[PDB]
DNA sequence: TCTATATCG
DNA sequence: TCTATATCG
């Protein structure tokens, strides 16, 4: 909050000034923030940390490899695909020199990050896998327009734009890199060890330029805060998502894999391959389906590559619907189904009130037009084409008996 | 939350009847929660999860063992003493009462041990495993309380005590609940960092009594949800009490004491200002700040405290021989005690001064003790607010 | 692998 | 061994 003595510190957790990045990045790099602040790219997220549903106080957006996807505090953010060698289509062509921005800059970060890695090591294929970023989270906030911002309970550090956390959603023992860009009453970041509350935390200070990398363990270690100054900031958090079951790619073949079972008549009623069966149609339906129709839209506005496949992903979970159906009627002895898939239809329940009230919730209700969240798939109990209701209990209740 | 199969349940949680309990018990201790209950020894606590203020909806007081406390949520309870073998206890109602809770204690520690020793298809883990030596006493009105949240995942409901963890026990622990519902209350379970897996609310009905055994508590989160009828509840734990007794905290200051001082090699001054943080911060304060309410029920740990009070006061006496005296390497071997000196007497100072701490009647009203202004002649040196911190900061 | 728990009027 | 966030700080 002074003028401190925080410059010595101690790398796990490195830090390099402005003076490190070629000055040709920074304008393009700051264009980028700049261009996608003012098309409008960048919202706040409607998470639900907890069972509460929460604004957050930084406005985000999740640029990367094309078909991943990032979930954090129980929202997935969709990738915007940046142009990763291989070509995609972007709304405006401003968005797409930007995320051409900022895929460069996830190169150089990562570079870096290789070689302070081999530096540390200082006491190897796991490491390229360690720095190999697949996405960024961009992150932008202006101080003065935040009517309230809370304040860090423990080392009164002033007010902070995140509260105490940890990067989630991360491969094992993988770093994160981070560019700050302070606009042209100062800006840090805080670390603590995570459980401890009598060891004085670290706020280093970030000036227009400087870029900072948590290495190995540190984010399992440490919580960290992003104190917040005077002016508004920038940011583009680079990580490596751990995306397996979190792509596109896997999504579909497990849908195809659940479709297999299926000539609406299914070839088999092994309890086991039923239970699979429905699971997998609880994830594509709430892990996918609900959480894009939920906040994903919004990127529509930046691209349109969630276009086709979430609708591909609608039919294929449309025909699982049918199986739910054929294998509810063949239940109309051996009751090992019955007790092989009542677990996934109750939690399909659970998570569709769930999600039905996120979306009509107070807060949600507090953002513009094309923002507010859309609960699709939804149906009424007059809808043919829908083989089964949106359930509501009466169907389980039933099954339960037993 | 409807009549259901769900008492179709698991191994590792066992739910008891009100008829396997004697009913001259059941009289007993439920003549001790209404006796508590008027006497007004049940209050509410400011609780500071991670950094918010907030007040428990539940009632509670802790009983137990004498010397021995239970932290939660950064909330350090002091247990009114039951009797086994010296007490003083305000009322001789009080007194009794805990003493039938003491009785429930080996009751639901005995009916524990069996079924912890029936589940095993070396011994003595067993028996320390279910020596509880506190009881943390818990009450409601639901009509009192208008909203209550409502269970967030399995549509259970409202809640008079959301999704947790016992903490501050001893590993592998059993816990055993007397629950005395005066529309059902239940009590909710489920595999702790799963969202997926549709939850276990099991109904409680008067006298009936449930304990969680082995990890039970650590693999699974528990919640209460409430019913329509006001509710009591006596939860016997055995808190992980070591680090949590007055004897612990006595000789540490003693050990703290053995140095106009002995000796200034670095280590030994370390930890000096250390056991200087620990009696301040984890003893003092807490008493103070919530402490002080049941001193309508007991008095024993006004005996105590104050001698804890004295001696700190001589460790700020060691402090003020340091500072004088400050080759500096007893500068980088005492800036993190300090400085962690200064923050939590910050963090307490703020919990004070909070609205909520300021709405409370005046027997509950927090203390910021100890304070003074720089005025007072007597403490040799001040309360911070930097200074000391920032000239030894330097290099 | 829950847990970043802020509509400041 | 944070994390039971139901009183605007
Ligand atoms: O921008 C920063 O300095 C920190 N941002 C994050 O911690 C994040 O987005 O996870
Ligand atoms: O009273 C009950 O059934 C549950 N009470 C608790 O979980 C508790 O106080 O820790
Ligand atoms: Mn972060
Ligand atoms: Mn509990």
């Amino acid at each position: 909050e002074f003028y401190q003595q925080w410059q010595l510190k101690y790398p796990k957790l490195i830090l390099r000034e402005a003076s490190s990045v070629s000055e040709e990045l920074h304008k393009e790099v700051q264009e980028a923030f700049l261009t996608l602040h003012k098309h409008g790219c960048l919202f706040r997220d409607l998470v639900r940390i907890k069972g509460k549903d929460l604004l957050t106080p930084v406005s985000r957006i999740l640029i990367g490899n094309p078909g991943c996807t990032y979930k954090y505090l129980n929202t997935r953010l969709f990738t915007v695909p940046w142009p990763v060698k291989g070509n995609i289509k972007h709304t405006e062509a401003e968005i797409a020199a930007a995320c051409e921005t900022f895929l460069k800059l996830n190169d150089y970060l990562q570079i870096e990050t290789i070689q302070a890695l081999e530096e540390l090591a200082a006491k190897e294929v796991d490491i390229k896998s360690r720095a190999a970023y697949n996405v960024t989270l961009l992150n932008f906030m202006d101080p003065q327009k935040m009517p309230y911002l809370k304040e860090e309970p423990y080392f009164g550090m002033g007010k902070m734009a995140v509260s105490w956390h940890h990067d989630e959603n991360l491969v094992d023992r993988s770093a994160v890199a981070v560019y700050s860009y302070s606009c042209e009453d100062i800006w840090h970041v805080g670390f603590k060890i995570s459980w401890d509350i009598e060891t004085p935390g670290l706020a280093i200070p970030l000036h227009q330029g400087d870029c900072y990398f948590m290495l190995d363990d540190l984010n399992a270690t440490h919580k960290h805060c992003v104190l917040a100054g005077s002016q508004p900031r920038f940011s583009s958090t680079h990580r490596v998502a751990e995306c397996s079951t979190g792509t596109l790619d896997y999504i579909l073949q497990r849908c195809q894999l659940a479709l297999q079972n299926v000539c609406v008549s299914l070839k088999s009623f092994e309890p086991a391959v039923l239970k699979q069966g429905e699971e997998i149609h609880n994830e594509v339906e709430f892990e996918w389906l609900r959480q894009f129709w939920f906040q994903g839209n919004r990127y529509r506005k930046c691209t349109d590559w969630w276009c086709q496949p979430m609708a591909q992903l609608e039919a294929l979970w449309k025909k699982m619907e049918g199986v739910t159906n054929a294998v509810l009627h063949e239940v109309k002895q051996r009751n090992e189904i019955l007790t092989a898939i009542l677990a996934s239809l109750t939690a399909r329940q659970n998570l569709r009130r769930e999600w039905h009230a996120r979306c009509q919730s107070r807060i949600a209700r507090t953002l513009p037009a094309d923002q507010k969240p859309e609960c699709r798939p939804y149906w009424e109990k007059d809808d043919a084409s829908m083989p089964l209701p949106f359930d509501l209990t009466d169907i389980v209740s039933e099954l339960r008996g037993q």
